């Protein structure tokens, strides 16, 4: 069942008003940037929480930015589009909302779209990834920057995700040009080794993740836990008491093993477990403390 | 003026009928590989000419192959769906005939469709480029095969090519990771010095050129040029003699200068204008040498 | 109008008399090293205010230690031999002093000499640089230290600059072979971003700059600012609120875009004028907080 | 003894009338380029030989080029000048001509001297270098392109060379930034291996060698050897039945040990001994085949 | 059933006096080296033929020259002492001979052994391996010369071996440093691709490959085929007709797949089929052609 | 002479008893891993002290894991198994422990040997090693796991340690692939520059040091000693005032120079004869404070 409608260069339109040629917008793909964004639906207070919207809004205006798109959209309008979407939608239940913006053909113009469909939560349920390490590199600075949430970005991302696949793994991380950990292949990963995270630091080759800033914040701020932010070796990680990969799309995944060397503390680990927990009360309002992150957009009980 | 049809998943349907929803094929697009084909016409035969189209058909199969699409299309029918389509369309004049293939969302699917426009030849006139290297490093094997033609591949083609507009500049020559010069933004590269001709070769990190391979035959065996395929500096193509860009889109495309530095005998220099003329009795029909290169479509005279 | 003097092999000598062979000292100089030192002139005061006179002397004399330059001058002289020349040259205004240190052709001999001429000072005005990204590398420790202030390194620092001026750029900023943020051609570069200072660390392959540790004492001390030195990315520039050049021929140089991205709070930005500001009044002897970084040379009244 | 004469700036000149300021030129001697040309002197025909005279002065317009200074002298004004300059000595030796361009501060201006100086020839000799890999790496065309003979490219053939010393060797060689055999500090290097001539390719980031180019013409036409321009591995040099250094200063230098691995054909090896005598006869004009490389000066017999 | 023989240290001595101390030789295991020398047996004849015995004993002289062992053994000696132990074991079938040198702990001592033990021959069989490329980077001449037969060269061919195994494959092949194809953990690879045989160069990083010298011989001298050193990316190997790894174990082992593509013409294909069966009767001495290849030891009929 | 016993595969034996054939294990020692474990006698208490005995045992299972040894011993049976063999011997005096594990040949067994010696200590003693920096770079993540204590990784350790003996100096220092300071050959390196210590982070391509650790702990907690990990440069070390290796084997070894660069406090300096001092009643147990990094075996008084 497609949602009612989209957003599409500063309008709201019927989902089935949004047809084009299937040969438009294969050139502007190249060029093309989003965001998630994650709506959590709480039946209790009749309100969807829109999850960090402006910092999301604020990267896709900057991923904007370096990929040199001309102005055309605000912050302010790409937040008001995701409330006004997420309402008159009218779906009471966890959303994934996406922007994706795109230059079309010297003179480039600016389009976006924005688009929000129900989404399947995992912050109840106890589950675990297999990881490996790719033989595939990550994109870096000099080519790439991983800093664009570009679609051309996950070029590289599917290198390493059908590799996984295919070598009988859930999951890929990355090593970077240098052979230092970089991300998973959607998202940011997280070790625990004592009750001391750690995680790489942005120049090591990673998207500015709002999850991985999430997690460090409430790791530091709710569990008084030390956070490392820091070139992380290979095999550091195989003697990894836990791990996770956190995201948007991933919320919180715990990796069981990488390149088959278990996690000592299983998955999801203790530390992981609360930090699930937290992110959950945190994303579906139930946490006062973290209220600023939240945008309410109240709709009635299911 | 739209085409009347397009081929797409195996059958020619009119150019209207080939509509989908705004956000059909956006993550497509991520493994999305392409080629560029081009049909000459010759009004005097009443003939396209479509140039090396199996060598196009087959180094699409092979990126399908490297992205893993599973199987779903066949060189033969690929070039023929390009035939059938070029006749169908009803066009007598140059086109781009442009073949693009995408994995739709385990168990993925692989899609095509072909499209054939109108087409502007440049092989008559006299026209040169300002080129300069680009701050931005090439994509290679470790990160992103240069010998697969994704789309995904032209965000880094972009970098190059916007940074040389705004710095005054017509175009952007790259170079690879370790320093060397690797290729156009979309097309390959020779110098010539002396009247020995110079390309860099593969593992350079560059496509598979075709019109790299037909420039080099057409170099060899009607001028009897040497022709070096080997690593370039960049500081040695200040100094030569002359430059050109081609490939496809780019047929051959005269560097009048790189970072400033002017190309001696000018732009076209006399073994680019010979070069260019060649190719251009090859492409439209003239050369009897070289017609196991062209698929004629019998379609009469304009 | 030349100086009265300069100082050359342990004695002031009329500028006149110091005349050698065209042929002298070319091979000389691929070894030289030298230090550019402030003077900054209070009239109120009657006084020339050397600014870090022995961090100076100290960073010529490790210069010449890892050129392995014979032991020949001392500290102590280099900084009598300064305070001496600016004396009799007899000029009360703000000068440049440059020593330059140099072998001269087995059994090499040590030979500097010091020279100060008057300077433009630009601490009192309001102007912007627009920088570029070079697509030419600095050079790293593997080949040429950057820690040494060796004339050869300007090298590398005229690559940059020539490109610059001929793409239309005021000033040229670097990045190192790994694809990071280095330094400006002759000056250490600082990015505004919240007002949280941002810098290159030493390692990123930079010179030991003076007046970098100037600034960042000064932003933390007088103003409270954070102030992190670390790896730098490319893309993270483009986004600063400021960015500003700083080194002694630079005092502080306020960057108004870099590859065209503008600095969003203007260039000189707020954080930019307090530490142009604080520098300036600490230069010219008005906050006697910054005492010890200033060697008086009384002259009396212009 | 000072020479009678030098050229400086479209002229010749008393030697002692070419005085300048010992602070002219250091800011100057940073772009600066030369070349070292050597004349042969044949008392038997009272004519000095100047070997590969164009050469040299066409590789100097392009060290000019490449380093971007202005327009101001031709090759055929630098044969004259070293051709004249030879002559107005009249000095009936060997010597060494040595021009040196460099531009002087926008509006650069550029300036050039020729002088020639008595040199001693080593090829009657038989005399052998113990050489060594440095710790510190060749420059490359990243930061400094080897291909220009500039003054600052030597900073880094001074790392090399002083190491080499103070460790007990005669002389260093080089290994790229990929760890390949690059040049010597001021010549490129030859081994023979069976007897197979081998040397590092131009892209393995050398200087364009008259001597290499002179040697490889001399090894493959005299003597019917094979040679081979390639990627050049340490350990294989180690190995090596013979090694040798050559360029103008260097003519042919023996190698008889590297990192103390001693050449098994001794130093100088046969084929050595054999380049080493064809060099000689061709350089002081007793070998009619390579005429067209000399340009002679007749004096009158010394 | 253990040998009757093995040599050590310039003798033969029953296999059961060559005890030593559990403690012994641990550190000397980190300098040694070793080769892997075949010897076929022709019943027919009576004799078994060591394979290209000389080249075996010259290359680990050499390597033991880079590992600066100092001099006790020559090539000659190693020859006979494996002529001898084959002779004195009195076994009638196919042998490995495994010299194996170490120096023992200033005045460091060489010491060398050699056993020969019967050696399974896959040469008559037709079998094939699926390889992986290994997300580990093979060893490089700045760390450690793959030119060298080390035994520590093999802890890097076992990260590659062991991945391979627990990822379902039944071989690694490895990446360099840069990205290009390496070799096996044991042996050197071919690719046919058309009917050209293809392999990495030397300088890629690889051992001098006794076999791959073979190969390369039987297929340019008895095929006629075009036989390519080069770069090699991992990509086109993928596209391969047919792959193979070859080495004195490995005799023409074919790779059915690579990383999961297959090889069009399996495996062995038919190219592979061909040099597989020339190998085999050139090893077993029946083809006159290759004999200078063989060291007979007659010993009369099994 | 002999220890009376040693430990092998869970049981002590008399030393004799441990013979094997000297074709056993050669293969197994590409695997091995091993640990050096320090005991030092107490003649007033009549007890050993075995120094962090556990830390050493579990960086000995880590090693055995990142290897992938299948499980055979636990971190308290070698603990137990040195406090055994350390009795059982009944040597009061100074020792090295070398536990040394390798799998032996699919189904893979693990082993391992533990055996005691007796060990010159050296931190009464004042002595000076002059150190080079190898032109032999380190092993690194990409190729050869630094993290891994494995006899391969020594191969690499002896490319610069008989490099730096035959070129005069007692030492080698190595740098990263990066050009970064790395480790000694067997140990930890500090740099004392003002009394703030210095010495390279894990992630530089290093050794887990329990002496680094240790000396860390110990200059923060008795000493106050600002101690920075961090990348560290080639050409600052030369400016260090103090230097020394540290290690087991090593304990507190003072570099008195570095590429004949002079430490400026002399060797060892001030910082490093504390240093040393403490380590030494620290390892002795005449320091209350650190007793639970000792393990005392009661053997009663010499
Ligand atoms: C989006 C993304 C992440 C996670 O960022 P969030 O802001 O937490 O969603 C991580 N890695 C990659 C490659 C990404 O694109
Ligand atoms: C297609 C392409 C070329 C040229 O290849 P042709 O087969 O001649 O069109 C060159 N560079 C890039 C990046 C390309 O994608
Ligand atoms: C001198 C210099 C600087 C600035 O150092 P100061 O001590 O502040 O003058 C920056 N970059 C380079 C390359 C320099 O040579
Ligand atoms: C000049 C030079 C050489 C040799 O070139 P010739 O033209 O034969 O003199 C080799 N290496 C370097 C670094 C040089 O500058
Ligand atoms: C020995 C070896 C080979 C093959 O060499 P041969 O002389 O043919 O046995 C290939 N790779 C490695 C790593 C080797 O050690
Ligand atoms: C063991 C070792 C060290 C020092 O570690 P400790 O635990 O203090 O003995 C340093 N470098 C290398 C290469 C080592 O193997
Ligand atoms: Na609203
Ligand atoms: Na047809
Ligand atoms: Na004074
Ligand atoms: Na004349
Ligand atoms: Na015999
Ligand atoms: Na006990």
């Amino acid at each position: 069942e497609n949602p009612k409608y989209l957003w599409w260069n500063h309008r709201i339109i019927p989902w089935e008003e949004a047809t084009v040629h299937l040969t438009d917008y294969w050139w502007a793909s190249v060029t093309a940037v989003f965001e998630v964004i994650s709506g959590y639906w709480n039946n209790a207070e009749g309100e969807m929480y829109i999850f960090r919207l402006e910092d999301h809004a604020r990267r896709l205006e900057q991923s904007m930015q370096l990929i040199r798109m001309p102005k055309e959209f605000t912050v302010d309008e790409i937040c008001q589009a995701t409330i006004d979407l997420v309402r008159a939608n009218d779906y009471r239940g966890d959303v994934f909302i996406m922007p994706l913006a795109y230059a079309v053909g010297g003179d480039r113009t600016t389009e976006m779209f924005i688009y929000s469909r129900p989404a399947v939560s995992r912050l109840e349920e106890d589950f675990s990834l297999h990881a490996c390490y790719s033989s595939w590199t990550r994109i870096n600075e000099r080519v790439l920057p991983p800093r664009i949430k570009a679609l051309a970005n996950y070029r590289n991302s599917q290198l390493a995700s059908s590799e996984a696949a295919m070598n009988g793994y859930d999951t890929a991380l990355f090593l970077n040009p240098e052979g230092k950990v970089a991300e998973g292949t959607g998202s940011c990963v997280f070790f625990v080794r004592k009750g001391k995270l750690i995680t790489p630091d942005i120049t090591s080759g990673i998207l500015e993740s709002i999850t991985r800033d999430t997690v460090i914040h409430l790791a530091r701020e709710v569990l008084g836990l030390e956070v490392e932010e820091r070139v992380v070796d290979r095999t550091e990680t195989y003697l990894a008491d836990e791990a996770f990969l956190c995201g948007t799309h991933a919320e919180i995944t715990p990796i069981a093993s990488i390149d088959r060397h278990e996690m000592k503390h299983g998955a999801p680990g203790p530390i992981t477990r609360q930090l699930r927990d937290i992110y959950r009360e945190v994303v579906y309002g139930r946490d006062f403390r973290y209220r600023n992150w939240l945008t309410p957009v109240g709709m009635g009980v299911r």
